[PDB]
């Protein structure tokens, strides 16, 4: 099986890159975020080509990278969409987990 990478990892395809950390993420199953394509859970890099590679950040196709790590109503959770319920009514988890600046995502 697929063993889950060190944390701090670097998310950089864009100007406002972010670090993950797959240890602070152990209660979601690998699947919810290395998804099913074909049948098969996915490990690849998200934005490989065929996949979320279109670097426009209006797109909300199953290509757009940006759409697939902040977006409500899709098919897996988001970043933002997870964690938008996880925060639920605090507004210290709200700006700290979905803020769009000062947050643990972007500084
Ligand atoms: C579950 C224990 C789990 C595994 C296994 C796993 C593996 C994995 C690998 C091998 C990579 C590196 C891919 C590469 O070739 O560079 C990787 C990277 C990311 N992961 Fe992961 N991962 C597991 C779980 C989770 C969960 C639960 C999430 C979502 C909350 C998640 C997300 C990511 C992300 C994002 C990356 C970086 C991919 C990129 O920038 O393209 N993983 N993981
Ligand atoms: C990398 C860890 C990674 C993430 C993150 C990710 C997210 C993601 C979301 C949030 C969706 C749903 C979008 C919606 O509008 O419903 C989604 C959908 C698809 N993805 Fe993805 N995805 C990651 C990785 C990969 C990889 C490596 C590929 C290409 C092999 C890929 C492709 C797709 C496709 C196709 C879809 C649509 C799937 C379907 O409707 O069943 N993703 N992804
Ligand atoms: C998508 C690639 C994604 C990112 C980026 C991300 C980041 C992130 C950070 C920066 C934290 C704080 C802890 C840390 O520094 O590692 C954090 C915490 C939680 N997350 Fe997350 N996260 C991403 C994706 C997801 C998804 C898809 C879910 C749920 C399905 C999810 C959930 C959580 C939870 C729960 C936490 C802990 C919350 C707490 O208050 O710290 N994340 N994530
Ligand atoms: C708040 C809703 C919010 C906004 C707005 C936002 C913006 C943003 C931009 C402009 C980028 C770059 C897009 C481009 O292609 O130029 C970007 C990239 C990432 N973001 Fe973001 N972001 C907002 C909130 C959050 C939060 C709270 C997280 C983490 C849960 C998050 C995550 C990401 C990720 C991952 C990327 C891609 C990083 C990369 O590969 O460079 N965003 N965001």
């Amino acid at each position: 099986a697929p063993k889950a990478p060190a944390d701090g990892l670097k998310m950089d395809k864009t100007k406002q890159p972010v670090v993950y950390n797959h240890s602070t993420h152990k209660a979601v199953k690998c699947g919810d975020c290395h998804h099913p394509v074909n049948g098969k859970e996915d490990y690849q890099k998200c934005a490989t080509a065929g996949c979320h590679d279109n670097m426009d950040k209006k797109d909300k196709s199953a290509k757009g990278y940006y759409h697939a790590m902040h977006d409500k109503g899709t098919k897996f959770k988001s970043c933002v969409g997870c964690h938008l319920e996880t925060a639920g009514a605090d507004a210290a988890k709200k700006k700290e987990l979905t803020g769009c600046k000062g947050s643990k995502c972007h500084s």
